[PDB]
């Protein structure tokens, strides 16, 4: 019924286009975060479609309209892969146009090693908010033991519901998370726990070979992917072309924060895609 695609594994994702009206001058993948889903960037998909850019996205598996067990994955790779079949099928059919990458949270993490994974393929990555980085002791030997201990008994055990209120200083749009029924608000399951210390050791090991030009947003008062992330990923990414904008008190969904916030993150990925749209 819906605009979809069946990954490597014979699972449906669900897909969604915003289709510039004349010729498109680019293509841009956009790459949502753990719980949430593509429908979240609407607003920010139709600013760069203003910009004639063909804006593309899926809900990633385990995740909104896509088919899979709610935030479950069998290893983090099978994101970057299913994220690289929809780039590959997209430039089949738009030859010589450049592809860019938005990525928000663990969909960041996914952009950086899409990127990693195709040097010199990409012409630039959106970073809101990346995670790049593990909590202090989430990733001792000891922790990473119990944790396996852990997965093999009970993988579906929850780790616990997160306060939503660390998401946003706008509360409306922590209504609106906490209201949407494609958003998984579940407390992180242990197996999928695991799944995102791969995908943060991954990262770590990517940068000194990412070199795509990038934008990296965020905010200061980030619980969930803390700003010091962000400070080690511009000094260690290879990168010629790289931007950081750090937002003062600022929470974690940038592109859902207060006005003042939101206003200022989209006329900033505006200016820097458009800079590198009128370059091809
Ligand atoms: C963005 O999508 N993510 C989810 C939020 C996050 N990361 C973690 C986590 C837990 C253990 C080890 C690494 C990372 N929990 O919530 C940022």
């Amino acid at each position: 019924d819906l605009p979809h695609l069946v990954n490597a594994d014979g699972q449906y994702l669900f897909c969604r286009y915003w289709k510039p009206t004349g010729t498109p001058k680019a293509l841009i993948f956009v790459s949502h975060g753990a719980g949430e889903h593509s429908g979240r960037y609407e607003e920010l998909a139709r600013m760069l479609m203003g910009l004639d850019l063909l804006v593309f996205a899926h809900d990633h598996v385990g995740h909104g309209q896509s088919e899979g067990e709610r935030m479950v994955v069998s290893d983090f790779h099978v994101f970057v892969r299913d994220v690289l079949q929809h780039v590959d099928s997209m430039q089949k059919d738009y030859p010589g146009l450049p592809v860019f990458l938005l990525g928000h949270s663990m969909g960041g993490a996914i952009a950086i090693l899409t990127a990693a994974e195709r040097p010199g393929h990409f012409a630039g990555m959106v970073l809101i908010s990346p995670l790049v980085l593990a909590n202090p002791e989430s990733a001792t030997t000891f922790k990473v033991l119990a944790a396996k201990v852990l997965n093999l008994v009970l993988p579906n055990l929850s780790l616990g519901p997160i306060d939503s209120s660390v998401l946003s200083r706008n509360k409306t749009e922590v209504d609106i998370y906490n209201s949407d029924p494609l958003i998984c608000r579940a407390g992180l399951k242990v197996c999928f726990g695991i799944q995102l210390l791969n995908a943060v050791s991954r990262v770590e090991r990517a940068l000194p070979k990412l070199t795509v030009p990038f934008l990296l947003l965020q905010g200061s008062a980030d619980r969930l992917c803390d700003s010091k992330g962000a400070y080690l990923l511009m000094e260690l990414a290879k990168s010629q072309d790289k931007t950081l904008k750090i937002y003062e008190g600022a929470y974690h969904v940038l592109h859902k924060e207060l006005p003042e916030v939101t206003n200022s993150v989209f006329h900033e990925i505006n200016m820097w895609v458009s800079q590198r749209t009128a370059t091809a």
